[PDB]
């Protein structure tokens, strides 16, 4: 449902402000997530994907290759609202991606496509929310 991953996205980012001072990240990824759920927006600067896996490792839901850890992942899911049956097709949309996007030596960018294959099949499902 929209209304849970609103308030997932809201919760993965609220940690963003200390990922920057730990990374030397700039503005570009606050406009990169400001319009992350936007139809068709597409996110350009590899710094984002940075950001993305800083905060993830973070919530201890990535692995220090940048793999989902699925239990965690559940877990944060749950923390936020989603039931089982929400969290466990977020985590199979995640892990499809892992699957699918090409392997990749820079973790950062990696990060961005599996993020873009998961905001894509979020927006099949009718679930991207809004974010005013
Ligand atoms: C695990 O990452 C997430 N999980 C659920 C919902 N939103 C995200 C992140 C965004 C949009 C940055
Ligand atoms: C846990 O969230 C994530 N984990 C790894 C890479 N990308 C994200 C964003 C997603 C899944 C949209």
């Amino acid at each position: 449902s929209q209304e849970v991953m609103k308030n997932l996205s809201l919760n993965f980012g609220k940690a963003l402000d200390e990922c920057k001072k730990e990374m030397t990240l700039t503005d570009a990824i606050n406009e990169d997530f400001y319009n992350f759920w936007k139809e068709g927006y597409e996110i350009k600067n590899r710094e984002t994907g940075c950001a993305i896996m800083c905060l993830s490792t973070k919530l201890n839901m990535l692995d220090p290759e940048g793999n989902l850890h699925h239990g965690n992942a559940m877990e944060f899911a749950k923390k936020h609202g989603a039931d089982e049956t929400m969290a466990q097709q977020l985590i199979d949309i995640v892990h499809g991606c892992e699957k699918s996007t090409p392997a990749n030596d820079d973790k950062c960018i990696w990060t961005l496509g599996v993020a873009t294959c998961f905001k894509a099949e979020i927006h099949k499902l009718n679930w991207a929310p809004s974010m005013d």
